[PDB]
């Protein structure tokens, strides 16, 4: 029993974190093979700023050992520093771009030194509600699938509302954001409906059935209610994805949708679901199956 | 900005997790130097669980009965001793990935990260607090025994918990790494219940200071309270008595925000009386009690 916001073990990623210094700016780098990936704003027209830099201007540090930079290129908003030493601790990895609603683990780092690990979700507005201070830039988001680390996020900036914006590891931002000091705002956020439903199934699995009802709804009627409560549209793909949880608990997806419709119109009424007074939307249907079945890495 | 339930990076601990098999029972072990620490109930046969005599069960076991596995490599057990409710298996190989470590016993209200493992393989990491009733509200399935709780302050890993059992309410009970249980619990299948839980008042106040630091002041008020009057109200909501030690511990947060501890205590009393009124504090509709005053300073400043 128990349901917790659980991150993937960060060990495979810790072995990659390095400190990248360029002039006054100090942030984190991801050292994979002989390349160190970091936000391109470490140099701060990035093509013009980078052409003025030499390899010895980038001081890379892995523990107490300094890596010597032998090349530098830019791929969208990420700087790829070619180094002389290939990281022996480089895990099996892939660079994946995640979709909003998908969750990942963030290894927050300051001065190439991992300080904490937390779970979060790519919000529908392409921001993440992270926990970052100055020096956290270059901190990465990842998932582990068997023995392979899928890098999906690299932290770049904090928006004025306290939410965070970053890129995939190919330097492509999530959202309509740019990497410079300018007026940028996080768009109106929405709740990840498929994730709330997954968390309601986890609650059922954990012996919390008060919110269940004899009712079931149509996908059209659920989406009409969901749009009114700033909830993401639930697709037939989402219903199919919730299939295993629906099978395991005995509550059809549209039965749990009638439960969510009642929770949205009526509220929790002094009650909690999995120790929460709010509808949690940062557990995907896969996170619920992984935690309520015990998959290992 | 941002406030998250943040666990310590688990890497230093992952390198220690091993699978301990003794007969039918398979659980996790913590391999530090040439010793593998695991719950002593690994020697029990379920029908030797209501009233196990571990000294009698262990005297019957030999070193080759304990199959220890670190990855695909099998460790050879060369000795075995028992220290309270933990089994210490002396192995022939010292773990090269052994970090700088200490065994620390924690007090209720203290938090720690848990690296949940199954078959000596880490599956997840989460942040926990030792509840005032000495249980933890973990996320554990069968086969998670031996999973450890830790804090990684500086470069040293302080091991504070080893998972042993799940109580009938779904909460978990375990020991420090010296095998001493937290709480009035025993490693027996006998009827054991978690005592009435309470809210860690010092941690709620710390989380309210984190909220002030993050620009959330809606809950603040023009009132102060005596410490006695705060506890009289707090006790009625099942909140732990706030001691002068707790007030002293909150001193730095009070200094940083400019809100005296007893004024933050008046805000808390008001939140207990009124609730949130559709509002949230740091994305929560409930008063969070699993962030110590130290966790708040670490996450908000360094
Ligand atoms: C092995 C066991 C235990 O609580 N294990 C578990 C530990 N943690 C989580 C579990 C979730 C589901 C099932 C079993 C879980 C048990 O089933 N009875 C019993 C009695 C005494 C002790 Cl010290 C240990 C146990
Ligand atoms: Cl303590």
């Amino acid at each position: 029993s128990g349901f917790r916001k659980m991150a993937f073990p960060s060990g495979k990623v810790e072995g990659c974190m390095v400190q990248v210094t360029c002039g006054t700016t100090t942030l984190n780098g991801l050292w994979l093979d002989d390349v160190v990936y970091c936000p391109r704003h470490v140099i701060c027209n990035y093509e013009d700023l980078l052409i003025r830099k030499s390899n010895h201007n980038f001081l890379v540090q892995a523990g107490n050992v300094q890596l010597r930079v032998i090349g530098h290129s830019m791929q969208n908003c990420v700087l790829k520093l070619k180094v002389d030493t290939a990281n022996p601790k480089t895990p099996k990895y892939k660079f994946v771009r995640i979709q909003p609603g998908q969750t990942f683990s963030v290894l927050a780092c300051y001065n190439g030194s991992p300080s904490g690990v937390y779970q979060c979700a790519m919000r529908p507005n392409f921001t993440i509600k992270g926990s970052f201070l100055n020096g956290s830039c270059g901190s990465v988001g990842f998932n582990i699938d068997y023995d392979c680390v899928s890098f999906c996020y690299m932290h770049h900036m904090e928006l004025p509302t306290g939410v965070h914006a970053g890129t995939d590891l190919e330097g492509n931002f999530y959202g309509p954001f740019v990497d410079r000091q300018t007026a940028q705002a996080a768009g109106t956020d929405t709740t990840i409906t498929v994730n709330v439903l997954a968390w309601l199934y986890a609650a059922v699995i954990n012996g919390d059935r008060w919110f269940l009802n004899r009712f079931t709804t149509t996908l059209n009627d659920f989406n009409l209610v969901a749009m009114k409560y700033n909830y993401e549209p639930l697709t037939q793909d989402h219903v199919d994805i919730l299939g295993p949880l629906s099978a395991q608990t005995g509550i059809a997806v549209l039965d749990m949708c009638a439960s969510l419709k009642e929770l949205l119109q009526n509220g929790m009424n002094g009650r909690t679901i999995l120790g929460s007074a709010l509808l949690e939307d940062e557990f995907t249907p896969f996170d619920v199956v992984r935690q309520c079945s015990g998959v290992t890495f």
